[PDB]
DNA sequence: ATATATATATATATATATATATATATATATATATATATATATATATATATATATATATAT
């Protein structure tokens, strides 16, 4: 997974294509809002939100 | 491994706003038609006078 690939997918289609890709590809996550993504970051790096 | 209670994401349903078309209520104007009024002419009926057809009364 790289930025170029994501941009290509987006140019091919909107949010729906990326949501489908989430299911298609392993080891990937997406979040439509920042709070959940930051929660994932926290639980990955084992730190408090501060 | 399933129930049972939160949390998040998504979709649905509703409310607001505006644009466009249609329906309803009201008023007015118009036209048409109906009905009536008016005027004129003619028809019918009755009345009166004269003419035609027929008979009788009065005066001498």
């Amino acid at each position: 997974q790289t930025l170029e690939h994501w941009l290509n997918v987006y140019h091919e289609g909107g949010t729906r294509l990326l949501r489908q890709m989430e299911k298609e590809a392993i080891g990937l996550w997406t979040y439509p809002n920042k709070k959940q993504y930051l929660a994932r970051l926290r639980d990955f790096f084992e730190v408090g939100e501060n």
